[PDB]
């Protein structure tokens, strides 16, 4: 990863956009992939921290431009884009600012029961449109094959935990990957376009109108399992409940909720193996060691 001073952001924008004079600039957010900057109170500028994040910024731009105006909820519109550099597919990107605050589980549980049922209706129609977007014109660089991901990970995990586990602790790991790779329900899906990061902090809310007014962060959007846009809203602790999500699945006419829960249960256990890979990828020591303990159990 890397980092930028304010002046570095401004000069990168001026370079590529010399007619665009900046007046106000704040740090808006800081994710794992990008730093977001609010510029002139109306634009969010994503700047990547690392090569992996700039191709997520490249893909986000490309996905937003291509789904421009198709969805039933406001999404960012691409207004400014940077350039590919050395190791960076995209140096930066500027989007339109979507108003609203995130629809947090506390925010939601404080809404009237009507507005809660509306929120689930709105998310259903959003995911229902999104998933029915024809995806025959995307490139293979946007498709999430799950199997090969499981397999790349699996090899990663064998080299990382080699100097960390050994035999008995591992063979349980091996039994866990092969158990997944065997199970078709994880792989026998109809791919569609998915948000892939569909969680409470990416759903913008209008506390005056008491309705959802925004979906943001398509940096992980891909062609993949549409059950992914539902499991990321379950989690009880950090997300909504199965109570609210189930209302979403029912407005969506999802015809197999038991395998939504099979997938949820599996991504839950798998999260510890993502911590080891990303923990070791970015540098997050605590994410690595938080992945290890969970394994050893
Ligand atoms: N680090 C990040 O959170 C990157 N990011 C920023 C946004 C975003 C944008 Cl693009 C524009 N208007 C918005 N309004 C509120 C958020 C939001 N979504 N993802």
């Amino acid at each position: 990863m890397r980092t930028y001073t304010f002046d570095q952001v401004e000069k990168a924008i001026e370079q590529l956009y010399p007619d665009f004079t900046i007046n106000t600039i704040e740090i808006s957010g800081e994710g794992n992939d990008c730093i977001a900057y609010e510029i002139n109170r109306d634009f969010i500028f994503k700047f990547p921290k690392h090569s992996r994040g700039s191709t997520n910024l490249f893909n986000e731009v490309n996905i937003l431009k291509r789904i421009h105006n198709k969805l039933p909820l406001p999404i960012p519109e691409v207004v400014f884009t940077g350039m590919p550099s050395e190791t960076y597919q995209m140096s930066f990107a500027g989007f339109t600012k979507i108003k609203g605050v995130p629809l947090t589980p506390l925010l939601l549980n404080n809404l009237p029961k009507q507005s809660q049922n509306q929120a689930a209706k709105d998310l259903a129609r959003f995911l229902s449109e999104l998933h029915s977007i024809n995806i025959s014109g995307f490139k293979s660089n946007l498709v999430l094959d799950f199997r090969e991901k499981i397999n790349e990970d699996n090899k990663k995990i064998k080299k990382l935990l080699s100097r960390e586990l050994k035999g008995p602790q591992m063979k349980k790991v091996d039994d866990f990957y092969r158990d997944i790779l065997e199970n078709e329900i994880y792989f026998k899906y109809y791919p569609c376009l998915i948000h892939n990061d569909f969680s409470s902090d990416h759903i913008l809310f209008d506390t005056e109108k008491n309705t959802i007014c925004g979906i943001i962060d398509f940096g992980d959007a891909a062609i993949s399992d549409p059950d992914n846009d539902f499991i990321s809203l379950m989690e009880d602790d950090e997300e909504y409940g199965m109570e609210f999500v189930s209302k979403i699945l029912n407005h969506y006419k999802h015809k197999d909720i038991p395998t939504v829960l099979e997938k949820y249960r599996m991504k839950e256990k798998y999260w510890s193996f993502e911590k080891i890979i990303y923990g070791k990828e970015y540098g997050y020591m605590d994410w690595y060691e938080e992945g290890l303990n969970e394994i050893r159990s």
